């Protein structure tokens, strides 16, 4: 409760997204600092549960993770206040015309930035569980930060979820690596959806047969190798994020 602040020192301006659990707004703190405000629509979700995301964020702080600044909990609609990212999700950015212009070099940069943030998560013995392009935000400076920690721990995105997780509820840091490989596919394709023209049900079935997404026309052999490292059936045999950052950094040069 040192993160509590008066509702008066927050003005909402533009709505960014609208979910069933509420909305997200760009706003200002004390008229000076622009911020993002996550709104809890009461009824759809319990207060205590909605806040556990923020509670988790007090613990986790890193430059590749979206920083919590404050919260508003005393009155009817509840706010969570974070740093604002000018370009929205990595998915919004890549799909936008500006992101279309961006070419492989920077895509690798984005890749590595994310691996770095995740290397922090593994260092700190956590798991994200919902790691994908929609939950990575982008600043005006073109920096990437991991945003939504709703499912993070000390509904699940089926097409980003590892086979052992789906089959045995076994979510671990290695499951997040799987997801990262899938994130790579999102990046290299400029925001396209994984397993194109397939249902979640299809994918679950296909993964039991040992399916893996074949290489994309763009994706270089040596990057595809990195993706394929992440997608090894046995979780133990997948790399660490530390290692992924390295190889992604050295690919650059
Ligand atoms: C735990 C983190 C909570 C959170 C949640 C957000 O909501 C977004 C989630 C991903 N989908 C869209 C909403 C945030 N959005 C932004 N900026 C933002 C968002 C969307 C757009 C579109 N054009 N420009 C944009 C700028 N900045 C910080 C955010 C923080």
């Amino acid at each position: 409760s040192a993160w509590e602040i008066p509702r008066e020192s927050i003005k909402l301006v533009k709505r960014l997204g609208a979910g069933q659990f509420g909305e997200v707004w760009m706003g200002y703190y004390n008229n000076s600092t622009k911020v993002a405000v996550k709104t809890l629509k009461p009824g759809t979700m319990s207060v205590q549960a909605f806040l556990e995301e923020a509670n988790l964020m007090k613990t986790l702080q890193h430059d590749k993770l979206v920083r919590l600044y404050a919260v508003v909990t005393r009155e009817e609609p509840i706010y969570i206040i974070t740093e604002y990212m000018a370009k929205g999700s990595l998915l919004d950015f890549l799909k936008s015309d500006e992101g279309g212009k961006v070419l492989l070099p920077k895509l690798i940069d984005f890749s590595a930035q994310i691996a770095e943030g995740m290397a922090y998560i593994e260092r700190k013995n956590y798991i994200h569980r919902d790691l994908r392009a929609a939950n990575v935000l982008v600043s005006e400076s073109l920096m990437c930060k991991i945003a939504d920690f709703g499912l993070a721990r000390v509904k699940f995105p089926i097409k980003w979820t590892a086979p052992e997780a789906i089959n045995f509820g076994c979510f671990t840091i290695k499951s997040d690596v799987w997801s990262f490989g899938i994130l790579l596919y999102e990046i290299v394709t400029y925001g396209k959806i994984p397993y194109p023209g397939r249902t979640n049900a299809d994918v679950m079935t296909a993964l039991s047969q040992g399916y893996r997404m074949p290489r994309v026309e763009n994706c270089p052999d040596e990057l595809y190798d990195i993706m394929k490292m992440c997608w090894k059936e046995k979780a133990e045999e997948r790399p660490t994020f530390d290692y992924l950052q390295s190889v992604l950094d050295d690919f650059y040069t």
